[PDB]
């Protein structure tokens, strides 16, 4: 039920700053367990801030969490928030750049 969307290429992983050593290395350890991509729509058609970034995070974190869960992998609560943070940061990073060029 994606429709087809616009999955970005692999990205710069935003460093997440939980505030403790353990989660700091825990992220850096197993980064590849989280995405390095953002499932987003183009800015060309359905131009939104919220209704694009949130539905972006919604699908992206859904589809990954789906894959894991179907492939016998599990995510802890901090992992859910890890992806929510990382995928928010990456999806807005994409928007910042795209929507700059859209208005230049």
């Amino acid at each position: 039920g994606l429709g087809g969307y616009m999955l970005g290429s692999a990205m710069s992983r935003p460093l997440i700053h939980f505030g403790s050593d353990y989660e700091d290395r825990y992220y850096r350890e197993n980064m590849h367990r989280y995405p390095n991509q953002v499932y987003y729509r183009p800015v060309d058609q359905y131009s939104n801030q919220n209704n694009f970034v949130h539905d972006c995070v919604n699908i992206t974190v859904k589809e990954h969490t789906v894959t894991t869960t179907t492939k016998g992998e599990n995510f802890t609560e901090t992992d859910i928030k890890m992806m929510e943070r990382v995928v928010e940061q990456m999806c807005i990073t994409q928007y910042q750049r795209e929507s700059q060029a859209y208005y230049q």
